């Protein structure tokens, strides 16, 4: 049997050790937090996670689906909360068929390691990688105590996230040709409860934006109401005196801030000064790799090969698509070195489109009429205008050729809205022949 060890019992890694442990391969997988199905006295603080269908699509794959989504609420589209008027629902399909999905990240690993150890993976918690001999094929684990181990592999597979320790090691043997682009945003996680979200009627079966120029809140709904928000702002102010977490030096000033500036949302976080100082601030960066493996010995895929911004919530999704490619391709390949060179060959190329989607999002968030020509063109021909957050949500399309019909439609609405000032002196109808003969069905 074919053996492969995989770094990190996250998304990808505990995806890829069932399929691969499903076809037979020997799989040692290994993770450097506790296994969160033991139950422990702690609080279970986790995130909730935009589930697309190309993520879902990967679950079904693995047979995972039904026992995901079983877990996950519905949200039929995004609701955008200015001060002063009511919630704004924008459907994200025609009807509760085009939807996304929000599940909780611990609900997920869960079942995930469920799935692996049923396959027949071998799982070992509390042990984090902390160097790889190539030469030698072996690498070296400890625990948080400092105790060392060391382990023979044939094949390294680096899911350990953003910071992967593989990656390091990687890079110390070939040119990965890494390009870093970090962004000057931030941003902190709170929370709201099912008794704050009921008082204020927030909606559960929606995403919520609340957008404010140069910083905004986002807010995921959970099955008991409760609700994951996430505040994007810019580490520094420039120089001097804009909102920025610098300036928030506690917990009391970001209530404050969320007063003046959220306040149809500061009424909601009742934790919000103690999560303020307690969660850390995270950080943003986009992360290009030209390749992502060394020979036949180590590959990777997930956030360990293309960190991105999380705007256009698609990191999760990308990762459990890169499981399911690595995964065909190591099983049918002629060796693992040309298994991993053709994997990188299909991946990069999306891995970049949605990299760079996911920014021009953040810019987005960070004209009127464009979109409103844009809303009127989706429900004219359906099919051929398709949204750029329905494309790469609601289709398993590969990202590149979303982002391709993206900037064809774009353009379009360009030429449609230029040196107009308001739409009833727009011709509709010549609109809608461009659609025709510049996008396919
Ligand atoms: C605020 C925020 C919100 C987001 N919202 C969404 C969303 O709505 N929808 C979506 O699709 N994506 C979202 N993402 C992106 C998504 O979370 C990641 O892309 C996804 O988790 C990537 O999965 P992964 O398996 O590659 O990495 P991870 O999920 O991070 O798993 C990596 C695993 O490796 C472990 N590990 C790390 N280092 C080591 C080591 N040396 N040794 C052993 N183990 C190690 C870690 O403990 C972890 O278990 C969001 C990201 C952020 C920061
Ligand atoms: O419809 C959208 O544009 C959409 C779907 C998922 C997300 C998302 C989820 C989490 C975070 Cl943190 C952010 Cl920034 C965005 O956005």
């Amino acid at each position: 049997a074919r053996q492969v060890t995989i770094i990190g019992a996250g998304l990808a890694g505990t995806l890829v050790a069932r399929l691969l442990a499903r076809n037979g391969w020997q799989v040692n997988l290994f993770e450097r937090r506790p296994d969160p199905r033991i139950e422990t006295g702690a609080r279970g603080r986790s995130i909730n996670l935009a589930l697309a269908e190309r993520g879902a699509h990967a679950l079904r794959l693995a047979g995972l689906e039904r026992e995901v989504l079983a877990e996950a609420v519905m949200m039929r589209g995004r609701m955008v909360h200015v001060p002063g008027t009511p919630p704004n629902l924008q459907p994200y399909g025609r009807d509760d068929s085009e939807v996304i999905w929000s599940i909780n990240r611990d609900r997920l690993n869960r079942i995930l390691l469920d799935g692996a150890e049923a396959a027949g993976a071998s799982i070992h918690f509390n042990l984090g990688l902390d160097s790889v001999d190539f030469a030698r094929q072996r690498l070296t684990l400890s625990n948080v105590s400092g105790e060392r181990l060391e382990k023979r592999f044939h094949l390294l597979i680096g899911a350990d996230g953003c910071n992967s320790a593989v990656r390091q090691a990687m890079a110390s043997v070939v040119d990965l040709g890494e390009h870093l682009e970090t962004q000057p945003h931030g941003y902190k996680e709170l929370q709201i409860t099912p008794e704050a979200s009921a008082q204020f009627n927030l909606e559960p079966n929606a995403l919520h934006i609340w957008p404010h120029g140069d910083y905004m809140c986002i807010a995921l709904p959970n099955l008991d109401r409760s609700f994951t928000v996430t505040l994007f702002l810019h580490h520094q102010s420039p120089a001097p005196a804009s909102p920025s977490f610098a300036q928030l030096v506690d917990g009391h000033a970001a209530r404050r801030f969320f007063q003046r500036q959220f306040p149809d949302l500061s009424p909601m976080l009742d934790s919000l000064e103690q999560d303020f100082e307690h969660h850390p601030t995270g950080k943003l960066a986009t992360l290009r790799l030209t390749t992502w493996h060394v020979g036949g010995q180590a590959v990777l895929l997930g956030d360990a090969a293309h960190p991105m911004v999380p705007f256009h919530g698609q990191g999760m999704n990308c990762a459990l698509e890169d499981a399911v490619a690595l995964a065909e391709h190591l099983q049918s390949a002629a060796d693992n070195a040309s298994a991993l060179a053709a994997f990188t060959a299909q991946r990069q190329p999306d891995a970049l489109a949605i990299q760079a989607m996911a920014l021009e999002n953040y810019v987005e968030m960070s004209y009127l009429l464009e979109r409103e020509l844009g809303q009127i063109m989706a429900q004219r021909q359906p099919t051929r205008f398709i949204p750029r957050y329905s494309m790469v949500t609601f289709s398993r399309l590969p990202y590149a050729q979303a982002m391709a019909r993206g900037q064809i439609q774009e353009q379009l609405l360009k030429f449609a809205v230029a040196n107009h000032s308001d739409l009833t002196s727009i011709n509709l109808d010549a609109v809608e022949h461009e659609v025709t003969r510049c996008l396919p069905p």
